[PDB]
């Protein structure tokens, strides 16, 4: 029994919940109707239970990969945002929350790994991944790295083995294709072999994790890196005068950072679906709604155009959405649970050389 004439939302205590109660107190002082604003724990697995008995919030705000899932189990309501609402957001945070060609939530904030580096060691980042050899070498003549990451988590690598041409699952008219998948392909192929050759070559070390990267770059290790916005804080307290800008192509090409979109999506069980679409739509999408979530906890960049462009003054949320723009919306399926170990096991012994690249991106597509 979810109640008439009262929204419940649930959202991770990791984002503006005291921002987004904000926004229900306006909702309330113009409707009359109540805003319970939650974040409770386990929320995205809480969710699929309660939403299963017609219970739970009328609102979940949550990562945009869970709702294709929701989405399967029918625990999501398809909204109905008119086209002039859909023309206030980036055109391909929609694809982030289509299923079956239908939309089942509202895209609010966007997140995608970008290149870090120390404008002290390195005042103009390298544009292409090619250079970054050479620039190892001449960074590694004053003892200095030109570039450390995570290589053990696929998200951190996949920007490179896409850029030529890898990709997940492929992606048409709101629907994923599950049989093409590409990560077994040319572009792939070179992508990976580039980064293999990094490791070969002695510019990177196959053991790399996000612990070691984050403390080489926070200490002045080493001039790059790649992260997402919940790390600026740490380089923050770090003594490293850092900038975020795009990531460096490969081929001409852009690196493909898989794009991850905060999405709000509708109790299929709710008997509050206007109320809902009312609040998400008209209070929170809007400058002073996502201003007031924002100024609890940034967001980072965000789907709503307008205040996007207000955002991006901060030149890091900046590179965030152009590389977000350049990348690849994560695959909302389940399927792509397995596509993450494949890839995983692919890297970890293409690194090792354990494997050569061709055999293990082909173990990856079975």
């Amino acid at each position: 029994k979810i109640e008439e004439g009262k929204l419940v939302i649930w959202i991770n205590g990791d984002h503006g919940y005291n921002g987004l109660a904000e926004v229900g107190k306006k909702f309330e002082k113009d409707t009359g109707i109540k805003v319970t604003v939650e974040h409770p724990d386990k929320l995205e697995e809480k969710f699929p239970q309660v939403a299963a008995t017609g219970d739970g919030p009328d609102i979940i705000f949550w990562a945009h990969d869970r709702f294709g899932g929701y989405a399967q189990s029918g625990l999501l309501a398809e909204i109905t945002p008119d086209k002039a609402f859909q023309d206030k957001l980036y055109p391909f945070t929609w694809d982030a929350v289509r299923y079956n060609g239908k939309l089942i939530a509202y895209p609010i904030a966007v997140h995608a790994l970008s290149l870090i580096y120390n404008k002290d060691l390195l005042p103009n980042p390298p544009k292409t991944w090619e250079e970054i050899p050479a620039l190892d070498k001449e960074l590694k003549a004053k003892g200095k790295s030109a570039l450390m990451f995570n290589l053990q988590e696929p998200y951190f690598t996949w920007p490179l083995i896409a850029a030529d041409g890898g990709y997940a699952f492929k992606y048409e008219n709101g629907k994923y294709d599950i049989k093409d998948v590409g990560v077994d392909n040319a572009g792939a192929k070179a992508g990976l072999t580039f980064l293999v050759d990094l490791i070969k070559n002695k510019h990177m070390n196959a053991d790399t994790d996000y612990s070691i990267a984050e403390a080489a770059f926070n200490k002045g290790e080493t001039a790059m890196t790649i992260n997402g916005p919940h790390a600026w804080s740490n380089i923050d307290t770090s003594k490293v005068n850092y900038g975020v800008t795009v990531l460096p192509t490969f081929k001409g090409q852009p690196s493909k950072p898989f794009v991850g979109v905060l999405s709000a999506g509708i109790n299929a069980a709710s008997p509050n679906k206007e109320l809902a679409k009312e609040f998400l739509e008209n209070y929170l999408l809007t400058d002073e709604g996502l201003e007031a979530v924002n100024k609890d906890k940034p967001l980072g960049a965000v789907a709503l155009k307008s205040y996007e462009e207000e955002l991006a003054k901060d030149p890091r949320i900046a590179a965030t959405m152009e590389n977000a723009q350049k990348g690849e919306i994560m695959p909302n399926i389940p399927q792509m649970s397995a596509f993450w170990y494949a890839v995983r096991t692919a890297v970890i012994n293409a690194a090792s050389g354990r494997q050569t690249v061709d055999e293990a991106l082909k173990d990856a597509q079975t």
